[PDB]
C-alpha cells in the first residue's frame, strides 16, 4: 500500500525522482518554464546533470516526508503551509502541483509495479486541497 511504496520510492529516491519529474515536464511542457536550466535539455542530457538530479531529490525527499507524516493520505497543514511559505514556490498556483500528481499517479500505473495509485491520486487531491486553504492561490 501506500507506506510500501513510500519505501520503493524512497529505495531509489534519485531514480524515481527524476523519472517522475520527467514524466511530468514532458506531459506539461508549459511548466518547464518555471526550471529556466532545464530548457532544450534532453531527458539524458538532464540526468547527466548532478544538479538536476540533486533537485530532483530534494523535492522527492521532502515529499515522502510529507507523504509519511500524513494520515489516510490526508497530510499536515504545518506540511503544506512549508511548501506554499517557500521561496521557490511564491509564483505557483494548486494546478502546477495537481499537474505533478496526475503526472505521478500516471507514471505508476504505466509502471510494471503494484503501486497504490488510488492512495497517490488521494493524497495529490488532499496535498492540493491543503495548499490551498494555507492561501496558495
Ligand atoms: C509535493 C510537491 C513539491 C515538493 C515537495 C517540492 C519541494 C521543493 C524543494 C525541496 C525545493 C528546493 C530544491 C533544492 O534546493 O534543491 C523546491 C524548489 C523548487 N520547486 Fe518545488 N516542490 C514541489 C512541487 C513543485 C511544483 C509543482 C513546482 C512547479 C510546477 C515547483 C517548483 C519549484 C522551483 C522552481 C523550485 C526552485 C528551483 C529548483 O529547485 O529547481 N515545485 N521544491
Ligand atoms: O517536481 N518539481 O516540482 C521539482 C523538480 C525539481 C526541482 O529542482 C524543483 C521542483
Amino acid at each position: 500500500g501506500f507506506k510500501q511504496d513510500i519505501a520503493t520510492i524512497r529505495g531509489d529516491l534519485r531514480t524515481y525522482a527524476q523519472d517522475i519529474f520527467l514524466a511530468f515536464l514532458n506531459k506539461y511542457p508549459d511548466e518547464r518554464r518555471y526550471f529556466k536550466n532545464y530548457v532544450g535539455k534532453s531527458d539524458q542530457e538532464l540526468k547527466s546533470m548532478a544538479k538536476f538530479g540533486d533537485h530532483t531529490e530534494k523535492v522527492f525527499n521532502l515529499m515522502m516526508e510529507v507523504a509519511d507524516r500524513a494520515t489516510d493520505c490526508v497530510p499536515l497543514a504545518s506540511d503544506a503551509n512549508t511548501l506554499v511559505q517557500m521561496k521557490q514556490h511564491s509564483s505557483l498556483t494548486t494546478g502546477n502541483f495537481e499537474k505533478l500528481f496526475v503526472a505521478l499517479v500516471e507514471y505508476m500505473r504505466a509502471s510494471g509495479q503494484s503501486f497504490d495509485s488510488q492512495s497517490w491520486d488521494r493524497f495529490g487531491k488532499n496535498l492540493v486541497s491543503a495548499l490551498s486553504s494555507a492561501g496558495m492561490k
